[PDB]
């Protein structure tokens, strides 16, 4: 896995050089469906960086995240685990 | 608890059937600050199927679809954010 610095630097150059958003799907060990991207976003004559999560089935639907979202993500995982058997048995998902 | 969630699920299906639309309810998860879970009752040709989506509370269009099987992915994302917190907070 590349360092966060190696990623930010490369995307920043791409964004500056191409004057567009440059993104990379992050390779995080064990993450199988949810996609995590780093984005270099040109704005106000400089480059800004963001981290976003997506499905592998629609990238335009996304949530921007920061370390401050860590607890929320864990609480959601805990909810899913708590009710996993119930939901899988009681409802048909689409 | 499960008993409440069961009733919420049935009532959400009823609403979707009666109002001819997707009906949604935000799940009551204690301690959430920003990213909330929504249950959706989705009509498909006289059957109700369900979906779950997570959203930013400050902008519900910012969302992704999830299932119970995604618990591990969410924990791994959280753990990544924790491990690299200092760098991310400074350079994001």
């Amino acid at each position: 896995m590349a360092s966060l610095k190696e990623i930010i630097d490369e995307l920043g150059k791409q964004a500056k050089e191409q004057n567009k958003i440059a993104s990379r799907i992050m390779k995080i060990k064990g993450i199988k469906r949810i996609v995590v991207q780093l984005n270099a976003v040109p704005q106000d004559g400089k480059i800004r960086y963001s981290m976003t999560i997506h499905s592998q089935n629609n990238f335009r639907k996304q949530i921007g995240i920061t370390p401050q979202d860590a607890e929320d993500l864990k609480l959601i995982a805990e909810f899913l685990e708590k009710y996993s058997d119930f939901l899988n048995e009681y409802v048909k998902f689409t």
